[PDB]
C-alpha cells in the first residue's frame, strides 16, 4: 500500500497491459482456445480474443491494475527503477508474426525486443520471488 505509482512507471503501465493482453490473445488463438465475443458462461466461450475497447473493460482494467501491483511489488522488493533515456524508450522492434499467431484484430504482434537483451540469473530469482508474492496475494484473496 505504501508504494505510490510514479509517472515514469505509469507511462509504460498501459504498454505492459497491452503486452500482457497480447500474451492472452495470442496464447488462446494459438492453443485453439475458444473464440467468443459474447459472455457465454455455459459452453465456455472466452472474450480474451477481442479488441481492447470491445474487450470487457472490467477485465481490461483488471489487467491494468494487475500491472500496477506488479510495478509496486517490483519496486517494494528492493529493485529501483532507472530511466536511461527517451531514445531507449523509443527503442522497440516489432516481430513479424502471422495471423495464426496473431489475435483476431489487426493489432500487429509486437511483444518484446528479442534481439540483444539477455536474462540475468538474479533477475530470474527476483521474478521467482515476484511469482511467490503474487501466488500469496491470490491465496489470501481466496481465503478472504
Amino acid at each position: 500500500s505504501q508504494i505510490v505509482l510514479p509517472p515514469h512507471l505509469e507511462r509504460i503501465r498501459e504498454k505492459l497491459a497491452e503486452n500482457i493482453h497480447e500474451l492472452w490473445v495470442m496464447n488462446k488463438i494459438e492453443l485453439g482456445w475458444q473464440y467468443g465475443p459474447v459472455r457465454d458462461d455455459n459452453k465456455r466461450q472466452h472474450p480474451c480474443l477481442v479488441e481492447f475497447s470491445k474487450l470487457p473493460e472490467q477485465e481490461r482494467n483488471y489487467n491494468l491494475q494487475m500491472s500496477l501491483e506488479t510495478l509496486k511489488t517490483l519496486l517494494a522488493l528492493g529493485c529501483h527503477v532507472g530511466i536511461s533515456d527517451e531514445h531507449a524508450e523509443d527503442k522497440v522492434k516489432k516481430m513479424k508474426l502471422p495471423k495464426n499467431y496473431q489475435l483476431t484484430s489487426g493489432y500487429k504482434p509486437a511483444p518484446m525486443d528479442l534481439s540483444f537483451i539477455k536474462l540475468t540469473p538474479s533477475q530470474e530469482a527476483m521474478v521467482d520471488k515476484l511469482a511467490e508474492n503474487a501466488h500469496n496475494v491470490w491465496a489470501r484473496d481466496r481465503i478472504r
